[PDB]
């Protein structure tokens, strides 16, 4: 009867960040990114695909709001051009999938705005959220939130696990992807949830 | 509500006279979506299929008659699961449109019952998709729960920026069976594509 699925730095507060607007440019702790068309570089430099977690606070440069959750987000910046492929976050959890259950994944999908050295981020890349049994997607949302610049929104997916699922027992996977469908590129995600209950 | 014309979008073409009967030929208007090649070229009635039904009073398959009209579409994938997917598409004549919102709805079915001691329970999970040009701008990758013999109504919905690079391709629509499990076949009705400012 336990309703949630640990989720390791499920907000991206881990490392914790001092300044308004500061970044880092590695892969948030407790995550892996997601590279399956090799646009995130091995060695990254200050122009190239980047990723990491930013603390948002009063004074931010680029959004309407404070983070979701916490002072931080995880972002991902892919500097190729649309089409190129997509890239992001991907976490395996130690929970496996169980029959006659309901899984509810939810995450806060932000949209970078403002300007950086008077360089607009208008623009949206487009985004995808992903609930995985071992290497299957067993659900997704492919972008279907229009989010403004500066702003947040809340994407949900669902799954139900019936007992002739062939996937059951297999270990669960969450992936928070930039779509590279549109620049600016920058993307942002806080706060995932996955919450259980009975079907 | 103002609705984007879509060629056959409840599969009400062709007229089938008798309840249960299914037909083993694209639907007019779609073509078949077959990035994996499970659909063969070659089709028996044991292959991989689409088509159309009739759904009627009698029926086995499902617990209510279709969503709209006679007809349900349907995609019947032979392989295992994991194998790929397969469905249907149709490329419309509109093109995309800037700060415009798009809302598709689709019915999706999953049969039910049994056809001579074989049960048709389980679920291959779906996909549906709004496209401009080969680009998914949206979709709604199997986010809802379906019984064996019942319906539900999936809803996807897309707005483009000006600045969006894909503006003035062809809008198009996949209707995927996913082919995650079996019983595999699975049925689609009642396109609607509508159109709003944003
Ligand atoms: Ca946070
Ligand atoms: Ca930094
Ligand atoms: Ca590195
Ligand atoms: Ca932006
Ligand atoms: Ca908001
Ligand atoms: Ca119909
Ligand atoms: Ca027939
Ligand atoms: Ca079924
Ligand atoms: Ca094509
Ligand atoms: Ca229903």
């Amino acid at each position: 009867s336990v309703v949630s699925i640990p989720i390791n730095n499920a907000g991206f507060e881990d490392p914790f960040i001092e300044v308004v607007d500061d970044y880092t440019v590695d892969t948030p702790p407790g995550w892996t990114t997601y590279n399956p068309n090799n646009l995130v570089p091995e060695k990254r430099t200050t122009m190239t695909s980047n990723n990491g977690v930013g603390y948002v606070g009063p004074g931010t440069q680029f959004y309407n709001q404070l983070a979701p959750e916490g002072r931080n987000i995880g972002y991902i910046y892919l500097a190729q051009k649309p089409g190129s492929g997509v890239a992001g976050f991907e976490q395996i959890l130690d929970a496996t999938l169980e029959p006659d259950t309901k899984y509810t994944l939810m995450v806060d999908v932000g949209n970078f705005g403002g300007e950086f050295q008077k360089i607009s981020l208008a623009g949206f890349p487009g985004y995808r959220v992903e609930l995985l049994a071992g290497d299957t997607v067993l659900a997704a949302d492919h972008n279907n939130l229009y989010i403004k610049d500066g702003e947040f929104k809340t994407s949900t997916v669902t799954f139900t696990a019936t007992p002739d699922n062939p996937y059951l027992d297999q270990k669960l996977g969450i992936r928070l992807i930039n779509l590279l469908q549109g620049t600016f590129s920058g993307l942002d995600f806080d706060n995932v949830r996955l919450t259980v209950e009975p079907a």
